[PDB]
């Protein structure tokens, strides 16, 4: 209730830390086009693509909007408070508004274009509460919010997947009509607000650890359990012999303990030294994949297992980790300097080495005439005493996936990281709704194709309060926190450049605090 | 049932920001080591990041509903997939739940 | 060191810009960042309104202190005034020290 004058909205981006609590906002600039006509499509793999590939589903006139990577929420400064001070944070509830909407007509005459308002047209926009719809959200697409608050940005369309067999659709394929759900339809004036509260999940670590899983003991004292020392006399004949000892501070691999390493599904190793790595194309060939309803996938990044293991920095995992690229990297064969590759480096403590094999396990029976031989494990699932990590959440990257709604789940913790839930924020769709051009004067029953070419503009808000964990250590002497390197450079980093173009030089983990186990 | 598949939970019209390796291999000229990255998106969707991993197997033997087709030998025991408790063989039956067959 | 009153909590500064208008999306999703904005600016009007605090004279001086005069002889332009042309000018400096007091 406003009209064409009155701002329906103010801009607010600040963010405000309360000490318990965090409460960040993020005010944006969008523009939305019509997609492909006003009309649902199907789309599929084109036939000819290898069977792995094969997709059926169908594209929709509807925009989203999708705040969830973290840097839409946090700066880099706010996000250097949070990791440096806090051993945990979750996200609590969220607020979202679209305000000061705008809808455009653009006539092209010759090879001119003219863009004038259209004051009486609308925009329909709904949020799915009830998760009715097919929840594209936490796949890692494009589209989210920008990085730097003065950029605008363009919403991105929605489409869906069903099941499919080859590139045809069986009967269970579903069709969502989206325009089959009760939808705000707004004018230049009207607003759009919504509120939610997320479910109680668990913080996320923040924190590294100060000690490495196999090390927990004290290494001044000797246990009272004894181990096989011997399985052969010492001196003299070499004759078939029990021997017993206490393990102590010398030997501690040889100590019972407690616990297990978290499960393991091992990777390949590349080397990012050029000409140390293979010579063979095998990105595909040679991975780690899993295979489902006839179909290869790669398991990429996959379980949370450290990237290398001490003194191997040059090595990282294939496709086991979450690579970025920096500002004005190519789509298609961008060098591996332009890309930034993430490092999990801080979970070596619990977790087991990506590239390294969980174990090694007895194969047979030994006798007197038969030497013992032990195989070695490369893929491990749970056991009773295992302890992990889940993987790091970046400055860029996903805040939250939705829980499939499955019978079961393990341990529902995306595996590209951040919080799990069974419901996650709404979608919010948006598209234009169709204004005609001028109708025959004759009725016709065939539908119209002819259509005003329009799109619209608006602002978007997103507040989100964020619980903290804070630090309780008494660890005597300083712990790492991560710095801003002092020596003077052409641009500084996290900061637009002489052309106007913002850039994110590295990924930043939340992994500097240090716990013990 | 399921309207998706898990693999397929992905938006087939936006392409990702997280890269992977599409070639460890120089593409034209002599071959050489390198490694090259690229953002996975409608076309190769096997390729793209994914939050989460089918549920576990514990594998079976195949068996064809038409005569003549599965192989000429008596195998119900000894081909079988088994769990050994104790000393003693027992078949794992039904066992865990997995799809009977793949598409077509 | 230019003059007038150092403040540790000066009048605040008040910023302003007009909000970005893309022009038209392409049809289909590109994450590029718009370098397509429809030109425009903006007008309006601004008011600021001071309330300045006066200390007054007091002086017993028996003879007649200087002041700021206008120059009564003629002259072509008058002076603080727009020209033929329409251009405001200001011909001299003023200070503000003229009455006088005792050390
Ligand atoms: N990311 C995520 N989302 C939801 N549930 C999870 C997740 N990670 C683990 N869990 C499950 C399994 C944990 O033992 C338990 C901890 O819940 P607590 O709240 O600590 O009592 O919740
Ligand atoms: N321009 C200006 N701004 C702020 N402080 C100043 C300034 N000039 C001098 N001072 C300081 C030093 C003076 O002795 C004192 C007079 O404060 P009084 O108020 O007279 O008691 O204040």
């Amino acid at each position: 209730a406003d009209g064409v004058g009155n701002s329906s909205g103010n801009w607010h981006c600040d963010s405000q830390w309360l000490g318990d609590r965090v409460i960040t906002t993020s005010t944006r600039t969008w523009a939305l086009p019509t997609y492909n006509n006003h009309l649902y499509k199907q789309i599929s793999s084109q036939s000819g693509a290898t069977n792995d590939n094969h997709y059926f589903g169908y594209s929709t006139p509807w925009g989203y909007f999708d705040f969830n990577r973290f840097h839409c929420h946090f700066s880099p400064r706010d996000w250097q408070r949070l990791i440096n001070n806090n051993w945990g944070f979750r996200p609590k509830r969220l607020n979202f508004k679209l305000f000061n909407i705008q809808v455009k007509e653009v006539t092209q005459n010759d090879g001119t274009t003219t863009i004038a308002n259209n004051l009486t047209s609308t925009v329909q926009v709904f949020t799915d509460s009830e998760y009715q719809l097919p929840y594209v959200l936490g796949s890692a697409h494009q589209g989210c919010l920008p990085p730097f608050p003065a950029d605008v940005f363009m919403v991105p369309q929605y489409g869906y997947l069903t099941l499919n067999n080859g590139s045809q659709a069986v009967g269970r394929s579903s069709f969502y009509c989206l325009e089959y759900f009760p939808s705000q339809m707004l004018r230049t004036g009207n607003n759009f607000q919504f509120s939610y509260t997320f479910e109680d999940v668990p913080f996320h670590s923040s924190y590294a650890h100060s000690q490495s899983l196999d090390r927990l003991m004290n290494p001044l004292i000797d246990q009272y359990l004894y181990y096989l020392n011997r399985t052969q006399t010492a001196s003299g004949t070499q004759q078939s012999r029990l021997l017993f000892s206490q393990a102590g501070p010398t030997s501690m691999s040889l100590q019972a303990k407690n616990w297990l390493p978290g499960p393991c599904y091992r990777q390949q190793r590349l080397s990012k030294q050029a000409n140390d790595n293979n010579n063979s194309n095998f990105p595909w060939t040679g991975a780690t994949k899993y295979h489902l309803n006839g179909r290869d996938s790669l398991v990429n990044p996959g379980p949370a297992m450290a990237s290398h293991k001490d003194d191997k920095e040059k090595f990282f995992p294939m496709h086991g980790t979450l690579i970025f690229g920096k500002e004005g990297t190519n789509a298609n064969n961008a060098d591996l300097e332009n890309v930034m590759i993430t490092d999990e480096e801080e979970i070596r403590t619990t977790n087991p080495v990506a590239t390294e094999q969980y174990g090694t396990v007895s194969n047979n029976l030994q006798n007197s005439n038969a030497g013992p031989t032990t195989g070695t494990v490369n893929h491990q699932g749970a056991l009773p005493g295992m302890v992990w990590q889940d993987r790091d959440v970046y400055l860029q990257g996903p805040i939250w996936a939705k829980i499939p709604h499955t019978d079961g789940h393990f341990h529902p913790s995306p595996l590209m990281g951040g919080f799990g839930l069974k419901h996650p924020p709404p979608q919010i769709m948006i598209k234009n709704t169709p204004v005609p051009a001028n109708p025959p004067t004759n009725f016709s029953a065939a539908k119209f194709a002819s259509f005003i070419t329009q799109y619209s503009t608006g602002q978007v808000s997103v507040e989100i309060e964020w619980e903290l964990q804070k630090e309780n250590s008494k660890r005597w002497n300083p712990e790492i926190q991560y710095t801003s390197n002092y020596n003077k450079s052409v641009n500084v980093d996290f900061t637009v450049d002489t052309n106007g173009v913002y850039s994110e030089p590295r990924p930043i983990g939340t992994r500097y605090l240090t716990r013990n186990l």
